[PDB]
């Protein structure tokens, strides 16, 4: 599906 | 699915 | 926090 | 805190 | 606390 | 806490 | 506490 | 508590 | 937070 | 089915 | 199910 | 069935 | 069936 | 399903 | 924070 | 922050 | 799907 | 999909 990948 | 991953 | 919404 | 809503 | 819904 | 609801 | 709930 | 319910 | 939306 | 996990 | 797994 | 495990 | 464990 | 990690 | 919208 | 707008 | 990542 | 990456 849709990716965020927050750091 | 959808992915959201918070570090 | 973030957001992500998916429809 | 983070959100993912998925519709 | 974080938040996850799902429909 | 945290939440998850699943419709 | 923490919530989880399944329809 | 925690809560979890399952309908 | 950072904001991302999939319609 | 849907994961949450909060560490 | 559904998984929730609170730490 | 669903599972949620709360440490 | 469902599974709630509370540590 | 639908994922979401909270570290 | 930064914004991703995908129509 | 940054902006992309995709429709 | 669409991939978004905040350092 | 599109792609939007933040350092």
């Amino acid at each position: 599906g849709n990716n965020q990948q927050n750091y």
